[PDB]
């Protein structure tokens, strides 16, 4: 900690980082996906959509999963991959591989795509035993209800699944690792705003999401998120209250899998 | 605005920059310094603190004042002034030529310096027409309260007001420049999340008074005001809700002299 | 029209409690009948009479043989405004089912929500369609884990489940009473905000004990026919009061999602 | 305590609405006692019984050989609770002042706030100490405009403005009923939240209908013993309901400015 403008106030960074936030929700919905798989172990894992959770979701399937593949639409972000043991494949790629060969035949799909993201017609092209599908809706917007076909989505598998992520007592507009985050930080900023002594709250965040796909720069990316997530001025101090306002939001995120009843 | 992700989510930045909300509030300062003025001229007059609304307010004076020194205890803040005819004092230079000199003799004195300013021993000192303080306290905080010191200031010149600035309807700890920027993004982006179709929106904040501070660094901190205020993801357009909700929230801004 | 003194205005809103329950039970509604497509039954049973079950019940009788309102309270009767409604108490209805050929429903309709029908007895029909209320709103652990709505779901050739939701704005339950009570705290926090206000009222108190505990139906319609907002301020806010409200009654949307 | 069925709790808070109002009243009446530094007062004038001018006066017996409230309804009198506090109305205060003697107060306290008394009335008097209620709270152009206290400061050698708010929190004025209202308001939005609450009520109605239009003290006493929020929850939050509640209480800060000259 230092002083602001004078040695009357002072300068509080959190400790708390932003790519703290970002593990915690990724790791949320790759702990809801396990606890919807109950120990099954599969030939051949196919993710869809490596950005922002994919990337953990993708490792996190290595253990029971012989092979782990993940596609993207973007070549790009075969670095946001997180071990050398998941493949990476373009979605230029996967479609040739899937017209002119056998080594696709996944057993276990999990599309993380959402709002624009894979078509139910690519999805009805395989036959797994488990359908996982990530639903980008949040809370109530007529917007994103409309532009969303989760549903249309679930077309295949033997065991479905939607993947569902919320804010507990919150509103969040879409179930976005990127959205829940920025919501965290907005949210904790508001509440920290209050303490006692406080003079302002500064939520430290931008585009992020520009630096990965319009820039093209996930290693720019990730330097991005080593920042602390709330810088404070005040004449208190306010360093525990201060991680204690961002750990009780964090901890407001639940993941789980809604299980798709389909009897045939 | 351009694309996000893919062509089914658009990404907006506000044409409104945070110096565009910076300048409003300066303005707003100047301008309640100058009504409180009512076309006075003075000879001489000394503004102390030259960060964040000091510069515009010194440039302002120029309209009215025959010499206008900003003062500061942080020699770099010279580089905040942008006109040749502010002069510029560091405090050390400025208690030096009142002991040993008669150059020093402010008909208008006027103290931004806020929070663990100015002390009122070095006010008591001149002997002006006007003497403004700015208030630091926005609304109503035990801490902020404790340690201000307005009051005490306002120990000289036949003419006294005291600089307020709030936001009406909306809670603000200060009436510092940057507090105001920030509360008015803040509010902005919650109202804009709401909006139909909006996924997220985000603050371009950062502790700017770390770039002037810390790395004593103006021409740096002035290029990052330059960036969009605020940033949006949405599934429909929202150019319009966006530009109309900063602009409601800068209208919010009331700043005032009050007479003592 | 005055408050303390002529120089504070006090302005009741025109829109009343029951008009936004009417809005809230109208939207439900009119879901049911979006979704069923002009269908028609010849025997529809409809669990839980409060608060929205009695309109929904009227809202059936044109294309629905006979109707019949099912309640575990028997003075719940009282809330059906209609004769061509058949109440029975759950007893009774439990009854028919075990000794007798009269009860096999076309068109099962469950609002009872949380503690509500077991699925159990939802199991004991065999209709054409299905409906289920959730009760769950926004995200809330402790009201998610008590929730079985996916449980009720258990027979019907064609299944749906009724949600109600205010876009953009959060609320625990899609209850009347839940969306009626937080669009009234809404319209408040904004209505405060108006210049010129002093303070406002929302005019609300536990209208459920009325019903359940005191077991007055009539008292309960009679504490609904009050102003759902008094205000008190300086200026007129009449205009914006109204415009307020009706803006957040509009954020409420019903649909049925049919379950495949 | 169970609401529709036994899956669903009822909680009523402990705290009532005249405990919330006794709390700010009380930091009203401690903010003119700390000001006026045990100073003892031949007579003393409070114009305003109605919200905080009743206990105001109740506390001025101590260290004031008389106190009389002076308030523009008659039938105010009713909210006084101590016999001696005397009660004049404006009518009779302003027939005293041109046609006796008997009126000169060396401590004159002003809580009528927005409408109330006129500087005029308050500039024919000679006190050593005045101390005028500010009815602003946060900054609101309206209020701001209707508002005249620093013109009704203009008598006493010890002059104070008497000023509360909540710290943190906004609030459009200073008045006792507006400070109640807005601590149960923000309380409920934060109860609501708590995990396993459906819904939270607050309340309230139009009380100072009561008082001034209904023109009925005994009724708007007993509206006040109602308890502040009722809440719907699966789960207990009787514990939570009262803590977010005196938090919220807590947050009210009530203190005199003294005027320089
Ligand atoms: N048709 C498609 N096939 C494969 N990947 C796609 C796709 N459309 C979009 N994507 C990729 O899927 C991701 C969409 S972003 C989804 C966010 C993610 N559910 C989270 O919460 O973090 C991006 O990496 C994008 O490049
Ligand atoms: N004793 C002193 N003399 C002169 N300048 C001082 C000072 N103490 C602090 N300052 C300067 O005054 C400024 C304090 S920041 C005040 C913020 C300003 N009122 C606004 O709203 O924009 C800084 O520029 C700081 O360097
Ligand atoms: N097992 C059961 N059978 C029939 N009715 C029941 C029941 N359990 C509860 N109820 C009734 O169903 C209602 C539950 S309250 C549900 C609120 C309603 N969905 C709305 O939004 O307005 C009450 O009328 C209650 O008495
Ligand atoms: N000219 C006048 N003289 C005396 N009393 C007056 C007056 N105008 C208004 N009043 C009274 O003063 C009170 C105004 S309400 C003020 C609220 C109070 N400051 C609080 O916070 O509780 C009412 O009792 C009203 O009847
Ligand atoms: C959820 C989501 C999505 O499915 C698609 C997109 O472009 N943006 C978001 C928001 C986010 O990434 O947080
Ligand atoms: C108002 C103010 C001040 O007087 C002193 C300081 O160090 N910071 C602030 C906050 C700000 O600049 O907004
Ligand atoms: C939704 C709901 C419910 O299903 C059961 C109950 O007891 N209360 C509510 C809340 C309400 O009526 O709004
Ligand atoms: C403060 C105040 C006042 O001075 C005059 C009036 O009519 N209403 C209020 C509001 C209140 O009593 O809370």
């Amino acid at each position: 900690m230092n002083y602001g403008i004078t040695e009357s106030v002072k300068t509080t960074r959190s400790k708390i980082k932003i790519k703290d936030i970002v593990s915690d929700v990724v790791e949320k919905k790759a702990n809801a996906i396990k606890y919807f798989l109950e120990g099954e172990e599969f030939k051949q894992a196919i993710v869809f959509g490596a950005y922002l959770s994919g990337s953990y979701i993708a490792y996190s399937l290595l253990k029971d999963c012989e092979e782990v593949i993940i596609v993207d639409i973007q070549p790009h972000l075969k670095d946001i991959l997180f071990n050398d043991g998941i493949k990476f494949m373009d979605l230029n790629k996967l479609q040739l591989e899937l017209r002119n060969g056998t080594s696709i035949n996944p057993d276990l799909v999990i599309d993380l795509t959402g709002i624009g993201g894979v078509s139910p017609d690519l999805i009805s092209k395989f036959n797994p035993k488990v359908l996982i599908v990530e639903d980008p809706k949040g809370n109530h917007d007529k917007g994103i209800s409309k532009i969303d076909n989760t549903d249309k989505r679930l077309c295949v598998g033997a065991k479905k699944g939607v993947l569902k992520t919320y804010r507990s007592s919150k509103f969040s507009k879409t179930s976005g690792t990127m959205t829940l985050v920025v919501d965290i930080i907005m949210d904790s900023c508001r509440e920290i705003n209050e303490l006692d002594s406080v003079l302002y709250t500064i939520p430290n965040l931008k585009y992020f999401e520009g630096t990965v796909f319009h820039e093209k720069n996930v290693k720019k990316f990730l330097t991005e998120l080593n920042m602390s997530a709330i810088t404070v001025s005040s004449i208190d101090h306010v360093e525990y209250e201060l991680e204690e306002i961002l750990s009780k939001n964090i901890s407001r995120v639940d993941s789980f899998v809604k299980e798709f009843d389909k009897l045939a």
